[PDB]
């Protein structure tokens, strides 16, 4: 009934299935949702987690196609706290303890990953086509 | 004013920002539009086109995820027709001489493509962190 505020975020390299139904997932956690996507930046993404092949302004560029997106916050911070919360006026994070406080606050949404759809997967099938001898 | 009916068709195998910017395109031509996609079949484009890494379902249910997919034709014909057209109520054929009668009727539209920005660029841009020697 009332308008529910989600948030999820992620690198978003390399868009592929499985984020789309990431995303999808989120944005149907209730009846009538707001989705933000959040993006990491470059640089964070690069000393926290690992390689990233788009810049933050491709991987933006092409979730914005996305049809449940409903807005994007371009960077993101990497970590989420509570006053990132009030000032969007986001009610629920969804996600795949740091995390402890959003369960806590009732907050915390899981939504499942699918394996096998990745661009990566992808590339793999096309080798597959290629007999090793 | 009155709603437009746009059909556009392709092979779709590994979507990317490319195809995105095409659809969006596509589904902005008129103020009121539908957005009617074609998703060309595995045999006959194997047969016609060449090689397509994911299967017509693959294809298919990541166009779903496109905010500017209306309604999805799967597997679509290879050759539109005149029958086709009338059929499906479209209005217009949005494309990037076999389409001379669709001009010739006023219903070609032009969409252009973004090179650059495909999925196999992109793994180009992974092998090139590996310096030759
Ligand atoms: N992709 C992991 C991540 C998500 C949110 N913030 C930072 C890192
Ligand atoms: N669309 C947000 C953005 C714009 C330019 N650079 C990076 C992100
Ligand atoms: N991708 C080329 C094509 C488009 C429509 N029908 C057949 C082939
Ligand atoms: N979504 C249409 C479709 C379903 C099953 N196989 C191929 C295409």
């Amino acid at each position: 009934s009332k308008n529910v505020v989600i948030y999820a975020d992620g690198v978003y390299d390399m868009l592929h299935l499985g984020h789309m139904k990431q995303l999808e997932q989120a944005k149907k956690l209730f009846e009538n949702t707001t989705l933000i996507v959040g993006v990491t930046s470059d640089n964070e993404t690069k000393l926290f987690k690992g390689q990233v092949v788009q810049t933050l302004e491709e991987r933006t560029e092409t979730l914005k196609h996305i049809r449940w997106v409903d807005e994007i916050i371009s960077p993101c911070p990497w970590v989420v706290t509570p006053e990132f919360l009030e000032k969007y006026k986001i009610d629920y994070v969804a996600h795949d303890d740091i995390y402890a406080w959003l369960k806590r606050a009732g907050k915390f949404k899981a939504t499942q990953r699918t394996e096998g759809v990745s661009t990566t997967d992808l590339i793999v099938r096309i080798l597959k086509n290629y007999e090793d001898y």
